[PDB]
C-alpha cells in the first residue's frame, strides 16, 4: 500500500499568501518525478513562522528510498523564477505521520529545526 508524507518549506523571502501556487518542487527518485506545488500552509506556534506544506504520495516500495529535490521559487517562470541554491535530498522513513522539515538553504530533516 502506498505511503504519504508531508513537507513543509520555509524561505524568508518567500510569502506564503502571495506565492501560493507558484512556489514548488523539483523532485526526482523513489517514483518521483517533476513538479510538486504547495498547496497548504502549517503555522509554527514555536519560531512563529508560517510554512508551505504538501502531502506526498510515494509507493509503498519506496519507502526506503533516497529522494532527490530542490524548491523552486515562482514556477510560473520555470527555472528562470528561481530555485534553492543547491541539490538536496532525503530519505523516506514511512514513519506514520512522516514529516520533512525544509529550510530552503539545507537538506530536509525529519525534526523540526529552530527558525528565528
Amino acid at each position: 500500500p502506498d505511503h504519504t508524507f508531508t513537507i513543509y518549506y520555509y524561505n524568508e523571502d518567500l510569502s506564503t499568501d502571495t506565492d501560493m501556487g507558484k512556489v514548488d518542487l523539483w523532485m526526482w527518485n523513489a517514483g518521483l518525478d517533476g513538479s510538486y506545488v504547495f498547496d497548504g500552509t502549517y503555522y509554527d506556534a514555536e519560531n512563529k513562522v508560517t510554512w508551505f506544506k504538501q502531502t506526498i504520495t510515494v509507493a509503498g516500495s519506496n519507502v526506503g528510498k533516497t529522494v532527490g529535490l530542490k524548491a523552486r521559487y515562482d514556477n510560473t517562470k520555470g527555472w528562470d523564477g528561481g530555485s534553492d541554491t543547491a541539490d538536496r535530498s532525503f530519505t523516506i522513513s514511512g514513519d506514520e505521520n512522516e514529516v520533512l522539515y525544509y529550510v530552503d538553504g539545507s537538506d530536509p530533516v525529519h525534526e523540526k529545526p529552530v527558525i528565528v
